[PDB]
C-alpha cells in the first residue's frame, strides 16, 4: 500500500519542487519527508533498468542513494495515477540553511567552512556517482542540528553528469553563472563551483552578491561584511567570469581558508547546541 506504511504529518511547504510532508514509517517510526509532484510539472524523464518511466530525479537519487553521504536519501517511491510519491530520509531536529542565514544572519569563517566543506563532499559525492545537482542553494541544504551533518536535497533540476555543454537550466537563477546568462551554455563542474562561490559568498555575507542578470556578467564582488582576505579570495576565484579561470574541488578544498575544518559534531557543539 501507498499510505499504510507511512504516517503522514503536517505539510512541511510546497513550491516549484511540489508538495513535502513530515512523515513516519510505521514499521520503525522512522522520520521519513513525503514529496508529492504532479506528473504534468515534470520535464525531466528518466527510466529504471527493469524499464519503468520515473522522472529523473529518482534515477539521480538512485545513484546517490547507496551508502552513507550528506546527500538526503530516496527511501522509497510510487507512482499514482497523476503524480509521485517520494519517501526521504529526514533528520530531526532539522533547519534549512536559508532559514539558517536568515535566522542568524552572516556565518562566522569557522562555521561558514565546516559547512562548506561538508558540500564540497556531498557535491564530489554526486559527482563520483554521475550525478550533477544544478541547484546548489542554501535553500537546498538542510542542517541536522544534532549531529551538526549537512545534507542536500532536490535533484529535480539534476542532470546525468557529462563532458560536453549543458544548454538546458532549470535551478536557480541568481545562482546560475555568467557563461548560461551570456550564452546559454555551460559545462557542468565549472557551473557547480560557480554556484558554490554563490553560496559561500552567503555564508559569510548572509545575502547572495548578485541580483540581476547585469551583476552576474559583471562578476565583481563587493563585501557588504568584514571577511577573511583568504576566504575573499576564495570566493573571487569560485565566482571567476571566465570558467577555465575556476578552481576545481581539488584546489578549492586544497585552498588555504579550508585548512583545519570542525568535525560535524564539534560544529554543533561549538555553534548549534
Amino acid at each position: 500500500p501507498l499510505e499504510s506504511q507511512y504516517q503522514v504529518g503536517p505539510l512541511l511547504g510546497s513550491g516549484g519542487f511540489g508538495s513535502v510532508y513530515s512523515g513516519i514509517r510505521v514499521s520503525d517510526n522512522l522520520p521519513v519527508a513525503i514529496k508529492h509532484v504532479e506528473k504534468d510539472r515534470i520535464s525531466d524523464w528518466g527510466e529504471l533498468p527493469n524499464g519503468t518511466r520515473v522522472p529523473m530525479e529518482v534515477v539521480l537519487l538512485k545513484k546517490v542513494s547507496s551508502g552513507f553521504s550528506g546527500v538526503i536519501r530516496l527511501l522509497d517511491w510510487f507512482e499514482r495515477p497523476d503524480s509521485f510519491v517520494l519517501i526521504l530520509e529526514r533528520p530531526e531536529p532539522v533547519q534549512d540553511l536559508f532559514d539558517f542565514i536568515t535566522e542568524r544572519g552572516a556565518l562566522q569563517e569557522e562555521l561558514a567552512r565546516s559547512f562548506f566543506w561538508q558540500v564540497l563532499e556531498a557535491v564530489r559525492h554526486c559527482h563520483n556517482c554521475g550525478v550533477l545537482h544544478r541547484d546548489i542553494k542554501d535553500e537546498n541544504i538542510l542542517i541536522d542540528l544534532n549531529r551538526g551533518e549537512l545534507k542536500l536535497i532536490d535533484f529535480g533540476s539534476g542532470a546525468l553528469l557529462k563532458d560536453t555543454v549543458y544548454t538546458d537550466f532549470d535551478g536557480t537563477r541568481v545562482y546560475s553563472p555568467p557563461e548560461w546568462i551570456r550564452y546559454h551554455r555551460y559545462h557542468g563542474r565549472s557551473a557547480a563551483v560557480w554556484s558554490l562561490g554563490i553560496l559561500l559568498y552567503d555564508m559569510v555575507c548572509g545575502d547572495i552578491p548578485f541580483e540581476h542578470d547585469e551583476e552576474i556578467i559583471g562578476g565583481q564582488v563587493f563585501f557588504r561584511q568584514r571577511v577573511s582576505s583568504e576566504c575573499q579570495h576564495l570566493i573571487r576565484w569560485c565566482l571567476a567570469l571566465r570558467p577555465s579561470d575556476r578552481p576545481t574541488f581539488e584546489e578549492i578544498q586544497n585552498h588555504p581558508w579550508m585548512q583545519d575544518v570542525l568535525l560535524p559534531q564539534e560544529t554543533a557543539e561549538i555553534h548549534l547546541h
